């Protein structure tokens, strides 16, 4: 392990599931970590549920707030030095066709899951870029950013977007050698205390004629892949999208 | 011909370049058309030197504007009845990296590429459901929807988003049997008055670095792949991106 | 129409099915055909059945015969002058996982499907380039080079290698101004008198789960693509993929 | 570390470069490791250059011989147990554009890189499935998988077959609850000994129009996603494709 020695990674989301995994295996292999969330209660018991405040700490932000990016990269600096790691993993769903999604259910989204990956990117390669600390923006872009789903309308441009936003800061940042990667990551569906939540979902998500395997994931699913990408180990990908879904999208 | 019988059209951004090239074809075809754009002297002088007002008529639009939206629908069913075909064509280009974009320069070109073809679509799908009359929504989403470029971070957002947005939108419209079809067209360069604009771009777009064929197209490239898409020829496409783009994302 | 005016094309496995569909619409649109198939008496009837002999002729050959390529261009340069156009749609299938393929079905199903696309592409670019013929060869690479089926192992093997040999051969044509174009057309589900000699299969290729648009398509929806990539309409279209699938990879 | 722990691998062409640093990191993750190559001096070196005949051993064999792959299954069980990994690496290349391969050079690059991996993929199945080792096969695909390249038609034919086949085999083994994942590796340019005998090639691979971080990666680069593939880390990932390619296939 220290597969992530002397890193400094900001989590958005990471009080809860995917995130609060990606934390979790963030500081087992050596991060500092800054994690984001909208409750101060939940955030700052996920915190100490993983380390110590010299190896984990919390912030409270809603990635939509783009003066708020600029608090939270000057606090982690502050805890932990220069931030060498970004997930922007902090995202919301609306469960419309985009037929029946209204116009304020379309800015939310998209406030949240593309403005706030967007404000995150652009301030993360300020901040990352000449500074020697292979660094590393780690976009989540979901299935949902390969396939559409007829329920979830604006959350399929929100990953279709990240999904290739993402591709123009990674070549910008390789062609300016600025040490900064980006990629993308792309679960498949996951079970989350929040499907715990929605009777019947993982059922649903579990089917065949969805996720072949039979059954859906865990967060540390996605928490592996996030530590492989934060890595050094990864000093030559930038640019893609790397995807665990159970063979969803493989059919 | 006649590949477009009893068709009515609306082209966003119809009035110059490849809208007014789509609009041209589709009047030979047989459809009624309705171009859009922003400037009445431009538009007017576009839709008299295609047609009569029988067979093209323009109106003002700002893609944008959602309320407009609602008005340009009930201009085009009121000059040649109910809408059957809808080409979100109309965007806007910021010429950044995603470190460089400003907060406004986002905004504005996500409120036309990405908004714009949204309440088109999403009022094109209530519009022309159900009416038995082969519908297709065709949205413009770019080369810069399947690859980065790292000088067009916003742009590459917008194309990806509408890429997979019209994949939601084309599965709930196929499950409902709403008899509308949603596909994406994706140009590579194409010699527009505009590229004659800027000096040294064709010759840079024509670099077999990027177009393989070692020129750029030219509008009827994009206008022959959309009278594709409208016709009933293409009655079992849905879902799917079209791309015209003499090479470029095939290296 | 008169889409095709002075083209002369091949069509592999022309005599039945999507092969005959593609050369009745290509006869249609005024290019002279010879179709291939491994029964005279199928295949004469075939090409009687669309036209003439100065509009359509036949030549026995399997695909997998490497000497008969020869023999066919050359038999189809004396009856119509030379050839512009090339569709390699002849294909078998075998209905066997990956685990259940034995070697000589694994080889049999490469021999058409992967080296005989290879020889008919190979021959068509050293026979069209160079000479004006606005030249274009169409190969056939199915849903099934996007995405697996458990149950196709050999035949996802082959359309993923014609997916992507096509781009190459594309590029280079491309790059040396041969003036001949590589594409690929990927059909979902197809009605053919084949898919009714199956009990079951429409039914089980209609379900929502596999085909959005709750049935399956026609051979004519395959004919009027491969008339688009045919003609000079798609003079700026090289190296990519034209899917027609009533939505199947779109979710 | 311990990130193989209880892994039994086999390493086509795990002699040298790639496969070698492969090899390596495998055993210092605890995986038990046979190589194969086509010279015994070069083989038995390399195995005693990573450990002790307890962690690696070499196995003589060409990735195109049937026979041989049941006789490399049979050594690495005796030697270590029942094989829970493989890693389909061994391949070549023919440098000639699709209009210039031969019949023979055609034949003799898809007996190593298309049919040596349907061998080891079949063969792995049957002897890794219901066994709970979490088992995994690996299958090089190439950034040719993705993209073509004028000059290396019959190794892209290899690599877009390898990409869609491998999901076919993901899919079955998902479906039947084999516990065998299977996923494709897609290295960009690498600096192999190999490309250090190819004089001006490393530089050409570096231009940014090629490889936008403007250098080619190491054997190590392809090692590391090779190991998450292998470990339980990646029980969840199935079906996909993992490119690590400096963002050659992001522009
Ligand atoms: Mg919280
Ligand atoms: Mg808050
Ligand atoms: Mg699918
Ligand atoms: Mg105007
Ligand atoms: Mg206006
Ligand atoms: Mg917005
Ligand atoms: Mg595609
Ligand atoms: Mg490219
Ligand atoms: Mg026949
Ligand atoms: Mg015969
Ligand atoms: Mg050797
Ligand atoms: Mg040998
Ligand atoms: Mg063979
Ligand atoms: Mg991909």
């Amino acid at each position: 392990s220290n597969r992530l020695d002397g890193k400094v990674a900001i989590i958005t989301g990471g009080t809860l599931g995917i995130g609060l995994a990606i934390a979790t295996k963030f500081v087992e292999e050596g991060a500092k970590v800054m994690i984001t969330g909208r409750h101060s209660d939940v955030g700052e018991k996920a915190a100490k549920s993983v380390g110590t405040p010299d190896q984990i700490q919390f912030f409270q932000h809603d990635s939509s707030d783009e003066d708020g990016w600029t608090k939270l990269f000057d606090a982690t600096e502050k805890a932990f030095g220069p931030v060498s790691t970004l997930v922007n993993n902090a995202g919301i769903a609306v469960n419309k066709s985009v037929e029946e999604t209204t116009t304020a259910e379309w800015r939310k989204l998209l406030a949240v899951n593309l403005d706030g990956v967007f404000f995150g990117t652009r301030l993360g390669i300020k901040r990352m870029k000449n500074k020697g600390l292979g660094a590393s923006i780690i976009n989540m872009s979901s299935i949902e950013g390969f396939v559409g789903d007829p329920s979830l309308g604006a959350y399929n441009a929100s990953k279709g977007a990240v999904r290739i936003m993402s591709k123009s800061a990674a070549l910008d940042c390789a062609l300016k050698d600025y040490d900064v990667r980006v990629n993308t990551v792309h679960p498949g569906y996951i079970k989350t205390p929040l499907v715990d939540d929605l009777p019947g979902a993982e059922e649903a998500m579990s089917q065949r004629t969805k996720t072949p395997m039979g059954h859906i994931g865990e967060p540390n699913d996605i928490a592996y892949i996030c530590v492989y990408l934060a890595s050094n180990e990864s000093k030559f990908a930038t640019g893609s999208e790397f995807v665990v879904d159970g063979g969803y999208t493989a059919q």
